[PDB]
């Protein structure tokens, strides 16, 4: 068949790359994942992920992992609040919808996927820096580690990938929004008023161009994110200096309730990130020297504010893995072309929705109401 006596290199062990590896490996394909992280115990900073019926859940179902996801995920409702702490809307999880998109911790999702792979599928401390096409095989160059070869390379190393040029000359762009994220440990003790306002639900609030998103129970930690249009002055806050970030945020949140200000004051450290997009437009390069493609945020990074992100990437893994293993294609290149053509349609729809949603939500008069 297409991959008999051939091997596949996946670049990046995020949720998308590890899913791609499981879907190929369960079909008897020789596949390795190269992951820059030093070891499997690396904590992944970030909020939870939720898998959707028909995309992320379909990939887990094909892998035999859907029940494992359900068992480690948490169905969560959503509260909409104003800047004064008034709950404007409470949507609790109804038992009939409890399988719709339960929330999973990113380390828990990585553990499910790693435990599903054969020993030594993931090669840790392997930061890909360059590719070179040979006669039949790619040579992979890693930072300060020996080279490897593969018949097929799948780029899955996230939105800021610098190994995309064999596929496309498209560049990542800033969208003009900015995100500050943090975790609070023991939130029932350290931000009790804000914790009680969430009342076991996710919470969202918007006032004068500032958005706040919180999850009060990411494996017992509260995760929150504040998003706004990137200030022109920054076209001036040191994210290593918590006192500088606190000062900036308390000026921005000056007319919000003290339950929100308490969140800012008690946070031990903050992470800042400009919103970026890897825009799908014109098709990627045709006639590449050897078989290569991209999946996940490497293919279609987009703003996350409407819940686009990992589900598009898991759909990529499901489509590409099916094309490589279903025996219908005459070549790996044709299997790749078919996946890319499909991904350009659902990916452009997702990016269009994400970008329109970002425009609407950052108008200075928006409220989730
Ligand atoms: C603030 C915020 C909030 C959200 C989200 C993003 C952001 C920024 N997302 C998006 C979601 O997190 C995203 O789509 C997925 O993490 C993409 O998974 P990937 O595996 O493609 O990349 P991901 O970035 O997760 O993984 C890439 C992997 O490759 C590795 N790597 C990088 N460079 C490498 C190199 N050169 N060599 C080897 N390995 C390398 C990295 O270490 C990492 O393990 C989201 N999505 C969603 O569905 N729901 C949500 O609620 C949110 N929320």
């Amino acid at each position: 068949n297409l991959l008999s006596d051939k091997n596949v290199a996946i670049i990046g062990g995020g949720p998308v790359g590890l899913t791609m590896a499981k879907l190929l490996q369960q079909n008897g394909i020789d596949v390795s994942v190269y992951e820059r992280d030093n070891d499997r115990e690396a904590r992944i900073f970030g909020g939870t992920l939720d898998l959707h019926k028909g995309s992320g859940q379909e990939a887990m179902k094909k892998a035999g992992l859907l029940q494992t996801y359900y068992d480690l995920a948490l169905p969560m409702g959503v509260n909409i609040a104003d800047e004064k702490g008034n709950i404007l809307s409470t949507k609790n999880v109804k038992p009939e919808n409890r399988f719709d998109n339960p929330e999973i911790n990113r380390n828990d999702l990585r553990a499910i996927l790693l435990n599903s792979l054969e020993n030594d599928t993931v090669i840790w401390d392997r930061k890909l820096v360059m590719l070179e096409p040979g006669k039949k095989k790619w040579t992979l160059t890693f930072e300060n580690k020996p080279s490897e070869t593969a018949d097929l390379v799948i780029i899955a190393n996230g939105g800021m990938s610098k190994v995309r040029k064999f596929v496309t000359d498209t560049e990542v762009e800033e969208t003009g929004t900015f995100n500050i994220q943090a975790d609070i440990h023991h939130p029932e003790v350290n931000c009790p008023g804000f914790f009680q306002l969430c009342n076991g639900n996710r919470l969202m609030a918007a006032h004068q161009g500032n958005l706040l998103f919180a999850n009060p129970n990411n494996n017992g930690a509260l995760h929150f994110g504040i998003s706004f249009k990137t200030p022109d002055e920054w076209k001036q806050v040191d994210f290593q200096n918590r006192n500088s970030v606190v000062d900036f945020l308390l000026k921005e949140f000056s007319d919000w309730d003290e339950r929100y200000k308490e969140l800012i004051r008690v946070t031990s450290s903050f992470v800042g990130l400009a919103t970026r997009i890897f825009p799908l437009g014109k098709s990627w390069k045709s006639k590449r020297p050897l078989p290569i493609t991209m999946i996940g945020d490497a293919a279609h990074l987009m703003p996350p504010f409407a819940g686009q992100g990992v589900n598009s990437g898991l759909m990529d893994a499901l489509i590409l893995s099916d094309n490589l293993t279903n025996g219908k294609f005459n070549s790996i290149e044709e299997a790749i072309e078919n996946y890319e053509q499909q991904m350009f349609i659902y990916g452009k729809e997702a990016q269009e929705e994400s970008t329109q949603n970002e425009i609407e939500m950052f108008k200075p008069d928006f409220t989730f109401q």
